[PDB]
């Protein structure tokens, strides 16, 4: 296994960026470090710049749900560039992306866009706060939602793999209004709401949790947390930058029938470009300017690029059988390395949900990050470095959620499993 | 001039989204509230969904400066998506950027790519902060970055001392726009920028120039190189990402290392150095780098400003302004305008009559008196005497 050319840039980039990479969940830190460097990707593959082939189970964090440089959205893209990539007013295609986002998500009737999931959360968050006249948010322990500050508190993803404490650079004062509960905990959330009586501006999670691992909400704590919001004139936010659009077409909002009061998107919205997006009921989002007072701009929002991928990518998921599929390969997947951990001798635990999935070398099961916390990091990176060697391109990190696409074949996930089997059976 | 699809599509979108758009400005409520709907831009042009043509003045917003559509960096980007628009793994693109950012920013040592100037202006003030330990950050009234803040005038270096002094060892440092822009074009008084540094390394106090709209417009280097004042930190935008959305942030080496994953301070993003954004900034950046670039800028840019305050001076009307580069402003208020209260005696009903009578004479400007206007590599003198011309005819039926 060669990685000459990723160490050879590597090295330089590390003098060029900070720990030489763009984003901490690419560090490799607790894998054994030496990350890889992509040349190219396509469908369900990426290729290393030493030449090496894998099946890719990242897809990019999340938005390759459709495969890698899918043809019809690369298409729709070299056609839509040569009309100008960003124009600085509107444009049809905002509309076209509106109308299919407002359509798409259930509580959704009225849509921003912006440029990430980190500025999409960072926008609800002051609407939560604007809406409601409260300052005080609950978010789950292990949940992550972009780097604003206030979430900078018990975050997963990078923060959990990187074992750091909350953020510092943040006033103290600023994070004061961030309460925490464990996630499936809602007595713990009572207890808030009782201990701050007209404080909270609500409460927002990540439906399906793929942060702190993937971890799915136990029966009726959705429907729980929907009710006490209620009760206390809070508001419900569903963070879907992750779920939206892969968990099902209208994310877990949709296929758990809880709606939220306002929810966030990105990734997959941006269909391998930059895009996010926050919406919600239409009285809530009326409070944005300019149709409000809440001020929130963005240069690049709303571009003509963005758009068309976007609604390339949302097109090619309303085909029919899309959704079945995803969740046909992923489940072989995940029971597949189940099975094989048992028989194998390891313990473990997770599952999926559509094409996206978890795999904890615990034996669980995991219903919280104090849960997933109790994986044994050791093994997992052992685990990691093997499936690499075995041509599997896996998140760098227990931490992170699992990815599938349209273009993994029931092959590619043959392949993938015989590789698991290869890998644990030398643990 | 007819705008009805225009009308017609932005009447759709306020169904849709907050104010129908994307961004607060573009609803153009500060000059009567009929945006026109965009279709194509080229070179220095704009179509409407109608099928009118302007000459653009907005260059959405600054990432344009070397021509809309620039057919070298569409030809990049078309090469670059063959395989694949983003990885989520390092790719060399970015050690060849940020090696460019890094050569062309004197403050910048290290850098790190981010999808936007507000997430670069997030992450940098929190960077401050978690250098220092403090929790004050000076900013001025008038800048904007994005959306324990002490405010102070542009261009007072007493209100800045008073700040320091009435927060002791509480500031974490100053950030300002070098030049501005987000209020109208205004730049430094003498003085000024080295004064805010040397106060700033007198309290141990870092100095942030956020140069999202004045980096490789006003300078390759931005307003640092061309001033010769160096912050610590500095934040990028616009057209660092060629047209697509891209930030950075960057500074002082041992700053840069407390950035996740070399450091404790957390900040991370999915589409952060893209291929396919690397790849914009890139083309961008050698395009800006051949010959006659800033000159050329400087030189149509002069004769616009020039002019529009020539005409302003014949036609009767009180103008301020003026230019650094390609980036000009145009104030309805003698002034001059040194700060943001300044620019807030300029006549909006007027600029509002002005900017609708361009529009009509296919003149695409700004929708604010209080933003800064662009030039590009695309504009020719021609569409400069043709804007002109255009400013006359408004100005004289003002
Ligand atoms: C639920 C949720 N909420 C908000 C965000 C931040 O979105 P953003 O990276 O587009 O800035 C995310 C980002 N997830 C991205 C990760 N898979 C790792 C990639 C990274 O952070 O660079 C998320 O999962
Ligand atoms: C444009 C601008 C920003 C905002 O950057 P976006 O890419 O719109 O998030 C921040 N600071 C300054 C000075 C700007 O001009
Ligand atoms: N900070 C706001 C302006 N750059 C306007 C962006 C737009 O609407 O295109």
């Amino acid at each position: 296994f060669k990685t000459i050319k990723s160490d050879e840039i590597f090295a330089a980039a590390q003098k060029l960026m900070p720990g030489g990479v763009s984003s901490p969940v690419r560090a490799f830190k607790s894998v054994g470090g030496q990350p890889i460097v992509f040349d190219r990707v396509k469908d369900a593959y990426a290729w290393d710049v030493d030449g090496n082939r894998y099946i890719d189970y990242v897809g990019t964090w999340g938005p390759a749900i459709c495969g890698h440089a899918h043809p019809e959205v690369i298409e729709a893209l070299k056609v839509a560039m040569e009309k100008g990539t960003s124009f600085g007013a509107p444009c049809a295609l905002e509309n076209v992306l509106a109308e299919m986002v407002n359509d798409a998500v259930p509580s959704i009737e009225m849509v921003r866009f912006v440029n990430s999931g980190t500025e999409a959360c960072m926008a609800v968050l002051r609407i939560m706060r604007a809406y409601t006249g409260r300052d005080k948010i609950i978010k789950f322990e292990g949940c992550y939602h972009g780097h604003a500050d206030m979430f900078l508190v018990k975050a997963g993803s990078g923060v959990a793999t990187l074992g750091l404490p909350s953020s510092p650079g943040v006033p103290k004062k600023t994070t004061a209004n961030t309460l925490t509960t464990p996630y499936n905990d809602l007595e713990a959330v009572k207890a808030l709401f009782a201990e701050n009586p007209g404080e909270i501006a609500g409460v927002i999670l990540e439906p399906i949790v793929g942060n702190s691992g993937f971890i799915v909400p136990d029966a009726g704590f959705l429907e729980g947390l929907r009710e006490i919001t209620l009760e206390h004139d809070a508001l419900l936010v569903f963070d879907e930058v992750m779920t939206g659009f892969r968990i099902a077409y209208g994310g877990v909002q949709e296929k758990f029938g809880v709606t939220p009061d306002l929810t966030t998107l990105g990734k997959i919205i941006g269909g391998g470009l930059p895009v996010g997006a926050y919406g919600g009921k239409r009285e809530i989002m009326q409070l944005v300017a300019p149709a409000g007072p809440m001020y929130q701009a963005g240069t690049l929002s709303g571009n003509p690029l963005a758009m068309t991928a976007g609604i390339k990518t949302l097109e090619l998921l309303r085909q029919p059988g899309t959704y079945e599929y995803l969740d046909q390969i992923t489940k072989r997947l995940s029971d597949g390395l189940l099975a094989i951990a048992q028989e194998t001798g390891h313990a473990a635990c997770g599952g999926q949900v559509s094409g996206m999935f978890g795999f904890f070398f615990t034996e669980g099961p995991v219903h919280n990050y104090e849960d997933a916390k109790k994986s044994d990091l050791q093994k997992f990176s052992r685990f990691h470095r093997g499936m690499l060697e075995q041509g599997i391109y896996l998140a760098p990190s227990q931490f992170e959620a699992g990815f599938t696409s349209l273009a993994h074949t029931e092959e590619d996930i043959d392949a993938t499993l015989a590789a698991a089997r290869t890998v644990m059976s030398a643990l």
